[PDB]
């Protein structure tokens, strides 16, 4: 059993140019908006979240 | 405030054999069926994920 | 495109205690009720997740 991690990005602009590099099976996050994403063999799906609250 | 991170497997099949060696606090990629879950103390919570698309939309 | 990772903390208080240390786009685990956050520039985003079980359904 392998690991990932992690990618990010500032903005939404930036990441589209370079998500093409992201191995599969690592998440994605965009800052501008706080979007989550985890990448498939042959694509991606957005993680599901709660409106953004500056507690837990 | 320590650090996890993600585990990664290429089945179901394949997971379900070795995740219980898994740490409380990671992650768990399932590529099979691209689903993620996260590793509780006891048991296992399911991430809510859209449905595959080709770019991260 | 950098990097980031997993944070582990025991409960919500211990946590928030810490909070200021993590950079937006870090997830963030609580052990009390097997919670995941992602942190954003002042503040977070709870992942939906599905209830837990004790295998990974």
């Amino acid at each position: 059993g392998g690991s990932s991690g992690v990618r990010l990005w500032a903005t939404r602009q930036a990441m589209l140019g370079q998500v093409h590099e992201v191995p599969e099976g690592w998440l994605i996050f965009v800052a501008e908006q706080c979007e989550l994403y985890v990448r498939c063999q042959n694509g991606f799906r957005k993680v599901q979240l709660e409106a953004r609250t500056p507690l837990p």
